[PDB]
């Protein structure tokens, strides 16, 4: 594809969320930088509206798949690179088990080289007292993986999948993920075959950053395709 080209190197990153949980408004921004050849990602976030009302791997998901490390023989099956730079949107239900819902609508896309993640998310019918509300959440993210499927209809790919968030008290908080993806341009894109992705991310902060924020470092590589 010609959106691949766009992924020679490391590529600089903006991600922008607007956020509305049970009422509460927030805004998260946040920068850096991923790389394709790698699979590898580094992304500091911030919440510009002050604290962040839910706990921040909440938002990981939501918060570049274009960035995966798709192997050489897998390249032909990479729908995120080929929908740019026009882009693609990702939209997503994310169901917490016994509590609220986060929907996102976000477009990934290029924006002069930077490649951009503007993310509208509404979550509705949490529980204030939850693990969620009540951030109950250890400061960590589980490897993963997520299976991609091929959308024809809709000319994308969908893909549903369970996060399995750390409670403090040692239970495990699920997030149902159901995720889909459709081209912003109406040019041809790489439909793939079944496979998945296999992701390891690292939490951290910044010991000079005041701030609410996130350092998140991820590691996405697919694999599943035979040869």
């Amino acid at each position: 594809s010609k959106g691949e080209e766009l992924f020679t190197g490391v590529v600089p990153i903006l991600v922008e969320l607007d956020g509305d949980v049970n009422g509460h408004k927030f805004s998260v921004r946040g920068e850096g930088e991923g790389d394709a050849t790698n699979g590898k990602l580094t992304l500091k976030f911030i919440c510009t509206t002050g604290k962040l009302p839910v706990p921040w791997p909440t938002l990981v998901t939501t918060l570049v798949l274009c960035f995966s490390r798709y192997p050489d023989h897998m390249k032909r099956h990479d729908f995120f690179k080929s929908a740019m730079p026009e882009g693609y949107v990702q939209e997503r239900t994310i169901s917490f088990k016994d509590d609220g819902t986060y929907k996102t609508r976000a477009e990934v896309k290029f924006e002069g080289d930077t490649l951009v993640n503007r993310i509208e998310l509404k979550g509705i019918d949490f529980k204030e007292d939850g693990n969620i509300l009540g951030h109950k959440l250890e400061y960590n993210f589980n490897s993963h993986n997520v299976y991609i499927t091929a959308d024809k209809q809709k000319n994308g790919i969908k893909s549903n999948f369970k996060i399995r968030h750390n409670v403090e008290d040692g239970s495990v908080q699920l997030a149902d993920h159901y995720q889909q993806n459709t081209p912003i341009g109406d040019g041809p894109v790489l439909l793939p075959d079944n496979h998945y992705l296999s992701t390891q991310s690292k939490l951290s902060k910044d010991p000079n950053e005041k701030r609410d924020h996130m350092v998140l470092l991820e590691f996405v590589t697919a694999a599943g395709i035979t040869h």
